[PDB]
C-alpha cells in the first residue's frame, strides 16, 4: 500500500545504467579485445548481444514489473521453483562481501595520491629490493613492489594469515558508512543520488581520453586495439568468450533487475528501456578500451617495446600498470586523483543494489507494517554484518581469498540459475500466457523477433555457455602460486551453496503438498498460486480475476 515508486523514468534509467556498468568494462574488455582477434572481436561481441543480451534483459524487466515484488516474491507462477529466488540471494551475498574489499585499493590509493610527489614513482623507499629498475629513476617496476610489499604484504600460502592491515580496515569502515548513509531512505534517497554517481565517470573518461589523444605515441596504441584479424572469428573459443562476457557484464541473475523493475509503474514501456540500457552498457567498454590503450601505447613507446609486455588483466592493470604510466605525465597527482575517483564512483553504483536487493526481500517476505516503519534499522543490520564478515579479506592473505570467491562462487552458479529460470517461465508456466501478460502491460504484442528468441535461441546460447565452461576448466593459479587441494574443495563447496537450494526446497515443498500420486503432487505446486497478478485492484481486469 505504501511501497512507493521511482517518480521519474530518468531515475530508473540512470540507476540501471549505474548498476550494470561496473568495474568489468574497464579492465576486462580491452584485454579480451586485444587477445581474441583485435578489431574482429566486435563481430562476435555484437552478434551474441542481440540474441542473448537484450532478450534476457527484457524478460527479467518484464517479469519484475508485472508482479510488484522483489527477487523472492515474484515466484508465484510456480511456488515449488522458489528455490531459484533463494539462489539469487546467496550469490548476491558473496558479491556483496568481497566487492567492498576491492574498494580499499580505490579508496586507499585515492587518499594516498593527495601528495606533491607520488609515493610509487621513485625506487628509493626502504621497503624496496635490489630489482627497482623502472623508468622515472633519475626488471621490476616500482609500482608492483609498492602494490605487493607496502599496500598488502603478500604471504606464501592461502592459509597463512599473519595480521590484519589496519589501513584497509579503515577503508572498509569508511565505505560501509558511506553505503549505509546513501541508502537511509531507499528509493526516495538513492534515486536522487544516482544523478551524480552515474554521469561523472563519463566526464572523467572524456578528460582522460583527450589527454591520451593529444599525447605523443598514442596512435600506435590504438592500432593494435582495433586492427582486424579475421582468422580468429573462425574458431569456437572466440564465440565462447563473447557469450560469457555479455552474460556476466550485464548483471544477469543476481537479482537487482527484478527488484529495480518492481518499483516501476504498470503501464511503463519495458521495451525501450531494455534496449537503451543494454546499448549504453556495451558502448562504454569501447570508450574505456580507447582510454586505456592510448596511455598504454605511450608507455610502450617510452620504454621502446611492442605493446605486449605492458598489458595486464585485472588488479594488475588498475593498480600496478595504469598508475605506473600516469607518473610520466606533467601533473600526475591530478590524473591519478581523477582516475581513482572514477574507479570509486564506478564501484559504488553497484553496491547500492547489492544492499537494496537483500533488504527488499527480508522486508516483503515477512509482511507487516512494523517491518516497513523500521526499514532503516534493517538496512543498518545488513551493513554492520557485511563489515565484520569482510575483515579476514583485509589480512596479509587477502588477495588469495579474493580471487577464489570470484572464480568459484559467482562463476557458474549464475548460468545454472538463468537456465532453470528460463525453463520455468517458458515451458512450465507456458510461453502462450506470458505473451498475453506482457501485451497487457506494453499495449502491443511483443515483436516477432522476440518470440523466436525467447523459446529456441537464448536457451541454446545458455546451454552453449554451460557446456563451454566445463570443457575449459583449469585449477585457479595466481602468478606462479598453485592453490592447494583444500582451497579448491572450499571453492567447490562455495559454488554448491546456491545451485543446491533449488532441489532441497523443491523436495520440502512437494513433501507437504496434498496429493495421491507423485505425478499429481508434481502437478500441484507448479500451477500459479491464487495471488499471481497485478498488485493494484485497478489493473486486474479480464483474464486475471474479476
Ligand atoms: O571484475 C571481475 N570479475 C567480473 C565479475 C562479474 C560478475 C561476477 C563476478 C565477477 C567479470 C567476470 C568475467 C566477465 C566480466 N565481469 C574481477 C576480475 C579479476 C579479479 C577480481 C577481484 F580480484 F576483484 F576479485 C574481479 Cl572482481
Ligand atoms: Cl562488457
Ligand atoms: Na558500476
Ligand atoms: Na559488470
Amino acid at each position: 500500500l505504501k511501497r512507493g515508486n521511482w517518480g521519474n523514468q530518468i531515475e530508473f534509467v540512470l540507476t540501471s545504467v549505474g548498476y550494470a556498468v561496473g568495474l568489468g568494462n574497464v579492465w576486462r574488455f580491452p584485454y579480451l579485445c586485444y587477445r581474441n582477434g583485435g578489431g574482429a572481436f566486435m563481430f562476435p561481441y555484437f552478434i551474441m548481444l542481440i540474441f542473448c543480451g537484450i532478450p534476457l534483459f527484457f524478460m527479467e524487466l518484464s517479469f519484475g514489473q508485472f508482479a510488484s515484488q522483489g527477487c523472492l516474491g515474484v515466484w508465484r507462477i510456480s511456488p515449488m521453483f522458489k528455490g531459484v529466488g533463494y539462489g539469487m540471494m546467496v550469490v548476491s551475498t558473496y558479491i556483496g562481501i568481497y566487492y567492498n574489499v576491492v574498494i580499499c585499493i580505490a579508496f586507499y590509493y585515492f587518499f594516498s595520491s593527495m601528495t606533491h610527489v607520488l609515493p610509487w614513482a621513485y625506487c628509493n623507499n626502504p621497503w624496496n629490493t635490489h630489482d627497482c629498475a623502472g623508468v622515472l629513476d633519475a626488471r621490476t617496476s616500482p609500482s608492483e613492489e609498492y602494490w605487493r610489499l607496502y599496500v598488502l604484504k603478500l604471504s606464501d600460502d592461502i592459509g597463512n594469515f599473519g595480521e590484519v592491515r589496519l589501513p584497509l580496515l579503515g577503508c572498509l569502515g569508511v565505505s560501509w558508512l558511506v553505503v549505509f548513509l546513501c541508502l537511509i531512505r531507499g528509493v526516495k534517497s538513492s534515486g536522487k543520488v544516482v544523478y551524480f554517481t552515474a554521469t561523472f565517470p563519463y566526464v572523467v573518461l572524456t578528460i582522460l581520453f583527450v589527454r591520451g589523444v593529444t599525447l605523443e605515441g598514442a596512435f600506435d596504441g590504438i592500432m593494435y586495439y582495433l586492427t582486424p584479424q579475421w582468422d580468429k572469428i573462425l574458431e569456437a573459443k572466440v564465440w565462447g568468450d563473447a557469450a560469457s562476457q555479455i552474460f556476466y557484464s550485464l548483471g544477469c541473475a543476481w537479482g537487482g533487475l527484478i527488484t529495480m523493475a518492481s518499483y516501476n509503474k504498470f503501464h511503463n514501456n519495458c521495451y525501450r528501456d531494455s534496449v537503451i540500457i543494454s546499448i549504453t552498457n556495451c558502448a562504454t567498454s569501447v570508450y574505456a578500451g580507447f582510454v586505456i590503450f592510448s596511455i598504454l601505447g605511450f608507455m610502450a613507446n617510452h620504454l621502446g617495446v611492442d605493446v605486449s609486455r605492458v598489458a595486464d588483466h585485472g588488479p594488475g592493470l588498475a593498480f600496478v600498470a595504469y598508475p605506473e604510466a600516469l607518473t610520466l605525465l606533467p601533473i600526475s597527482p591530478l590524473w591519478s586523483l581523477l582516475f581513482f575517483f572514477m574507479l570509486i564512483l564506478l564501484g559504488l553504483g553497484t553496491q547500492f543494489c547489492l544492499l537494496e536487493t537483500l533488504v527488499t526481500a527480508i522486508v516483503d517476505e515477512v509482511g507487516n507494517e512494523w517491518i516497513l516503519q523500521k526499514k532503516t534499522y534493517v538496512t543498518l543490520g545488513v551493513a554492520v554484518a557485511g563489515f565484520l564478515l569482510g575483515i579476514p579479506l583485509t589480512s596479509q592473505a587477502g588477495i588469495y581469498w579474493l580471487l577464489l570467491m570470484d572464480n568459484y562462487a559467482a562463476s557458474f552458479s549464475l548460468v545454472v540459475i538463468s537456465c532453470i529460470m528460463c525453463v520455468a517461465i517458458m515451458y512450465i508456466y507456458g510461453h502462450r500466457n506470458y505473451f498475453q501478460d506482457i501485451q497487457m502491460m506494453l499495449g502491443f504484442p511483443p515483436p516477432l523477433f522476440f518470440q523466436i528468441c525467447w523459446r529456441f535461441v537464448s536457451p541454446a546460447i545458455i546451454f552453449f555457455i554451460l557446456v563451454f565452461t566445463v570443457i575449459q576448466y583449469q585449477p585457479i593459479t595466481y602468478n606462479h602460486y598453485q592453490y592447494p587441494g583444500w582451497a579448491v574443495a572450499i571453492g567447490f563447496l562455495m559454488a554448491l551453496s546456491s545451485v543446491l537450494c533449488i532441489p532441497l526446497y523443491a523436495m520440502f515443498r512437494l513433501c507437504r503438498t496434498d496429493g495421491d500420486t507423485l505425478l499429481q503432487r508434481l502437478k500441484n505446486a507448479t500451477k500459479p498460486s491464487r495471488d499471481w497478478g497485478p498488485a493494484l485492484l485497478e489493473h486486474r481486469t479480464g483474464r486475471y480475476a474479476p
